[PDB]
């Protein structure tokens, strides 16, 4: 990439429109004033994808703050948090959203949290060092559907995927964990598949 070797500091959001894609072509991204990447609920967006955005070839270096926030149709393609902050993406409206390559460290809580209803897929992606990789925003009984497709997780505290949601469901391929105290909690076993 281009960028590699640079480092991008940031003081706002960064915030990309429908039907753009912003493509950092490997700059590394430091964010200011925008929170310091522990559980706190109220620290800023590193980027806003609104929907039909997409984002490519990032690396997003601590402080992860709050991670990318995502409208709905939205790609986000060889992102690289090398410190996920107090979450590292969430799905903030509905739509289908993509997360393909790149990877995730050092997630205290959660690396991707759905707030809305969504397809969710996690394509050809590592994490190391986590407490989630993905959970539906607790006590809400909306659907999402995940997808985890070529995914390889090492030290998972808590587990890979929660949901208090039974009509939520869960689909893997190709998925490799390491380290991990229970794979999936959601209220019944019979929601998480194998395709
Ligand atoms: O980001 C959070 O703290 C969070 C996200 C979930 O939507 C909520 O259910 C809640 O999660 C709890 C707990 O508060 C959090 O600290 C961690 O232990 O995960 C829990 C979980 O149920 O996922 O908070
Ligand atoms: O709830 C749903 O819409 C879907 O649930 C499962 O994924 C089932 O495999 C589909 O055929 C469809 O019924
Ligand atoms: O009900 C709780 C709220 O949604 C709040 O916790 C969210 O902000 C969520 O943790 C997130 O990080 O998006
Ligand atoms: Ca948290
Ligand atoms: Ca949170
Ligand atoms: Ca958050
Ligand atoms: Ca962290
Ligand atoms: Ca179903």
């Amino acid at each position: 990439g281009t960028n590699t070797g640079g480092v991008l500091v940031i003081t706002d959001t960064i915030i990309v429109k429908s039907g753009q894609t912003y493509d950092g072509k490997g700059i590394k991204i430091i964010a200011q004033g925008m929170g310091d990447g522990s559980q706190s609920e109220n620290q800023k967006p590193i980027f806003k994808l609104e929907k039909g955005a997409n984002l490519k070839n990032v690396i997003i270096g601590a402080p992860g703050c709050d991670g990318i926030h995502c409208y709905g149709d939205n790609v986000v393609e060889n992102v690289v948090w090398e410190d996920v902050g107090e979450d590292a993406l969430t799905v903030k409206s509905e739509g289908v959203v993509e997360v393909i390559g790149g990877s995730a460290k050092e997630a205290a809580d959660k690396v991707f949290q759905l707030n809305a209803p969504c397809t969710f897929k996690v394509k050809n992606f590592t994490a190391t060092n986590i407490g989630k990789l993905v959970r539906q925003n607790g006590n809400t009984t909306f659907k999402v559907v995940i997808y985890l497709e070529d995914v390889t997780l090492n030290n998972v505290k808590s587990c890979v995927a929660k949901s208090d949601s039974p009509v939520s469901e869960l689909w893997y391929h190709n998925l490799n964990v390491n380290n991990c105290k229970t794979l999936f909690e959601f209220p019944s076993q019979s929601q998480i598949h194998q395709y």
